[PDB]
């Protein structure tokens, strides 16, 4: 209840409620010029309604080569939810992941400093989060590093040479494709989430069968987490801690791991 906690949005969770293509808000976009200073632009959603307060909000970067096209999905999904989602561009296709952690900071810098006031006043900023496919899920991990007040990190079967993140102290969930032949999870995503700290909130989360690409189409299995993870952690909302804790199950799901109980 809002009682115990002021930034609890929505109705109560359930399977169905966190597995659902639309969630409780309606969400309308802005896009952003690429001309923007410091990342390439990109298009915000955001919940409509204002009734129930600010939100929190997460900035969304593509992966080598991508565009935010490639990351469309999670816009609507996860705002409708109620967080404000960024789906940004780079500044070159070719960017790097630590590139690529600092356009995520200025996107999310856009949306605390220059954002229109439909936004602005939509906004907690206090309350951000980054989340990035293949190097920019390198890039996650590296704006973490970067800015550790921020509250939640999502790597989507994340790219990166720098294979040590013992020094990251923000909530970082990794999710890895069991076939990735481009970011092999044995040599990217595993050791990734072994490096971060025993005592940090944390999960990992493969994918049975999956590729490279699969975030990058509608997959209820990536939604449902990345949904429940960012209201644990950017909401501090403890009715999604039900399906974090203990480990998920789904038959999607090669193997879990985590630090649950997150206190
Ligand atoms: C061709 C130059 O480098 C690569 O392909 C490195 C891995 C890119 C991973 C990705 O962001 O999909
Ligand atoms: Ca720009
Ligand atoms: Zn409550
Ligand atoms: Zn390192
Ligand atoms: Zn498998």
């Amino acid at each position: 209840g809002p009682q115990d906690n002021p930034y609890e949005r929505g109705p109560d969770p359930t399977e169905d409620s966190i597995e659902a293509i639309r969630g409780p808000f309606s969400v309308a976009t802005e896009r952003v010029s690429s001309f923007a200073s410091g990342f390439g632009g990109g298009t915000i959603y955001y919940p409509r309604e204002t009734d129930e307060g600010t939100f929190g909000a997460v900035a969304v970067a593509p992966g080598f080569t991508a565009s935010q096209g490639s990351m469309s999905w999670y816009g609507e999904r996860v705002a409708s939810q109620g967080f404000i989602v960024f789906t940004i561009d780079t500044n070159t296709r070719l960017d790097q992941p630590g590139q690529r952690g600092r356009q995520l900071l200025a996107a999310l810098d856009y949306l605390v400093e220059r954002s229109d006031r439909k936004v602005r006043e939509r906004l907690d900023p206090n309350r951000l989060a980054v989340m990035g496919h293949a190097m920019g899920g390198g890039g996650s991990l590296e704006a973490t590093v970067m800015r550790p007040s921020l509250k939640a990190s999502i790597p989507l079967t994340p790219w990166n040479l720098d294979k040590t993140w013992g020094q990251v102290q923000v909530p970082t969930f990794i999710i890895g494709a069991e076939l990735d032949t481009i970011a092999p999870v044995s040599t990217h995503a595993k050791p990734f989430y072994e490096s971060l700290p025993s005592s940090l909130p944390k999960a990992y989360m493969e994918l049975d069968g999956a590729t490279h690409f699969a975030p990058n189409i509608p997959n209820t299995t990536i939604a449902k987490y990345v949904i429940s993870w960012l209201k644990r952690f950017v909401d501090e909302d403890t009715r999604y801690s039900q399906f974090l804790c203990p480990n998920p199950t789904d038959r999607a799901i090669e193997e879990y791991r985590s630090t649950c109980p997150y206190k």
